[PDB]
């Protein structure tokens, strides 16, 4: 019996912090896993991109005795929990995107997220596909730039002329935004964004006769197709992206089910999440880890008495090298960045059937078009 | 008397910090008090220890934290400074998020999106058409973002690439050179800009055809002398003022006190230079609050510093002339958006102001 770690935004739950929960009880139950264990945690509920609170609540679930943090879903705050967990070398599981340095020599740590830089290179195959001459990238925040940058610096190896915008704060303040391109004959596009900005943007573009069949959207978004895409199905618009939840696996629509057991804003009602399926398959990735380290024991480690963990380098090791097929598909890690850098896709596009898949992709094969 | 804090990876910054409170203390003007520091060396890019080392300068008893050059260090000993309210001076950019509330911190370091716009106003300034932009490590993208997003709203063409090893830039060059890339943009530090120089050079790059422009203030501070007859341009801005001699003798004296790299010897830095008019701007502030006491503070311990908000707004307000000229912060922002610089381009003479910028007036050249 040993315990685990985990921090979300502190406010109605949050859906991270249920798909762990969750995820940890269907550990439980299910007979395979642990069938001499038992997996207990400790939430801890911060307010995000505040570093200075997420290393202290760190560090009380480093004293309760821990195996592992499932740190936050921030920049700051998952690099100050990393950094502690690797002083105190207890093992770091991120479920996000954070921008990593050169510099960084942190080890206890791994990222479920699809390693943004095969999701670039996806984009642009999927563009070559296409064969777009011109497309206008839009992001939302800055860090979208250091995401994507593999497709930005493709016109100087490529053939390709794309320009790059941003929208502001406000949502809707994205009609301007949207005057400029319609004006500049800018249809093919690539946003940057979570689905609930997309849901949010689509809506204006549909105000703005900016729905017909010239113009053609990709989306960065994996959670693309949780949402409402009823109102552009016979506009004759074009709407692509990639889906790393496979939802086509009845086991997994089963999981996704039970989950959803427990508003007008374009969003539908009733979905998992990819950073909720992330967390899910994260407890279990960890869970396989554990399952071959029998002699395991959590410990009281405190953060101003320096004292590594016992069973850290050995524990981290088993993790970084664990095979584990999930909610997203077959799991494993770059033994170099333990970073998921291999995955595999399924490319989908609206239809006049609504949004379905028209292919796979995947670092290795490259880009495999049902035709 | 009080005490100050200061987070270093000797180093340069480092003397130019206690360089500065020494130069305080003697100059009768200011603190007529004395100002006394407590140096902590950590590894950068560790945010546990820096935060530690953050800690023990608080419960110590400091009126204010001149924090790491670095993203991950400095963002939480910014956490910490606006939690327990005591004021963070920053001296380096790191990456800004709208999320984050944090209060207690300035950066005297030149708002990096002035800077793009000064850049765009030079290439302006020599209709370039096309141009390859360079950068080093990937922040650079989030810096200089105001001119990656310039072709949408002008007319302009420009290739984007990254070097990966300093001599392995090579391959790099080969492709721009094979892509008739002449005028060229280099987001990188002084020292690999001079690595970087001494490589196009050897493969015939240095001739008239070609244009450079810099990102690094520090650009004057490099031996430009085997280019200086090859014909080749080369541009870049500079916000230390060593035309005044004021400044000019200040960079000696501290020259006085501490290889063939390409760079020149006895030269102040800008991120020196930044934190020696820290250290002033700071005390013009605590200048204008003798009821000032520094307190031990402890972190486990949740209490906001006593007189925390009064300083900030200090400091925050504070106008001072400086080695970098006018120093004053964006109300907002508490981040430098508005600064002099001087246009510098190489000449048969050398490295020479050929003009001015800002982000008011806009680009004044003397032609
Ligand atoms: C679109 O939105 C505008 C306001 O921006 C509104 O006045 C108009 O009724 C809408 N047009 C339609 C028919 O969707
Ligand atoms: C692992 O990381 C290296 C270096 O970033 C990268 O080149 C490689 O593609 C990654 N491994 C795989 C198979 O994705
Ligand atoms: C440039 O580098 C090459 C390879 O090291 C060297 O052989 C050559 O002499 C150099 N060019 C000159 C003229 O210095
Ligand atoms: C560089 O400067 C000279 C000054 O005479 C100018 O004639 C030339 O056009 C410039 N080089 C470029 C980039 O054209
Ligand atoms: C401060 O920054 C804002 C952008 O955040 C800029 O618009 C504003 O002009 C700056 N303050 C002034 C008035 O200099
Ligand atoms: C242009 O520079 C001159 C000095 O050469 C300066 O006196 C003048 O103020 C500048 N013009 C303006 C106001 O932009």
């Amino acid at each position: 019996v040993l315990r685990f770690g985990g921090i979300f935004e502190y406010v109605p739950m949050g859906a991270e912090e249920l798909a762990f929960r969750f995820a940890v009880n269907t550990i439980n139950r299910n007979r395979t896993l642990l069938p001499n264990t038992t997996l207990t945690y400790d939430t801890q509920k911060i307010n995000l991109y505040d570093s200075f609170e997420a290393s202290k609540k760190a560090c009380d679930q480093l004293s309760l005795g821990v195996a592992a943090i499932f740190g936050p879903s921030h920049s700051s705050s998952a690099n100050a929990v990393q950094s502690i967990c690797n002083a105190l070398g207890v093992p770091h599981i991120q479920t996000r995107w954070k921008h990593q340095v050169s510099d960084n020599k942190d080890s206890f740590y791994v990222s479920l997220y699809p390693d943004f830089s095969s999701l670039s290179r996806a984009i642009l195959d999927l563009v070559q596909f296409f064969k777009w001459k011109t497309v206008t990238v839009v992001y939302d925040d800055s860090t979208g730039l250091i995401r994507l940058q593999e497709l930005i610096k493709a016109p100087s190896r490529y053939n390709l002329r794309l320009k790059i915008r941003q929208l502001p704060a406000d949502t809707k303040d994205a009609k301007p935004l949207l005057k400029e391109m319609k004006r500049g004959k800018e249809f093919h596009v690539i946003f940057d964004c979570s689905h609930e900005m997309a849901a949010g943007i689509l809506k204006q573009a549909l105000n703005m006769s900016m729905m017909t069949e010239y113009y053609h959207y990709i989306f960065t978004t994996l959670d693309l197709f949780a949402l409402d895409v009823e109102p552009y199905r016979y506009s004759g618009v074009n709407m692509t992206g990639f889906r790393i939840l496979n939802t086509e696996n009845t086991q997994v629509s089963s999981i996704i089910e039970k989950w959803s057991m427990e508003p007008d804003s374009g969003l539908l009602d009733g979905f998992m999440t990819t950073d909720a399926a992330l967390m899910y398959d994260a407890v279990h990735v960890v869970s396989v880890a554990v399952q071959q380290f029998p002699q395991m024991t959590v410990s009281s480690l405190q953060c101003n008495r320096h004292k590594p963990w016992r069973f850290g380098t050995r524990f981290m090791s088993l993790i970084k090298e664990a095979h584990w097929e999930g909610l997203t598909g077959r799991i494993t890690f770059n033994k170099t960045n333990g970073l998921r850098t291999d995955f595999d896709l399924d490319v989908i596009s609206l239809k006049e059937e609504g949004l379905e898949k028209i292919g796979t992709w995947d670092p290795a094969s490259g880009l495999n078009m049902t035709e």
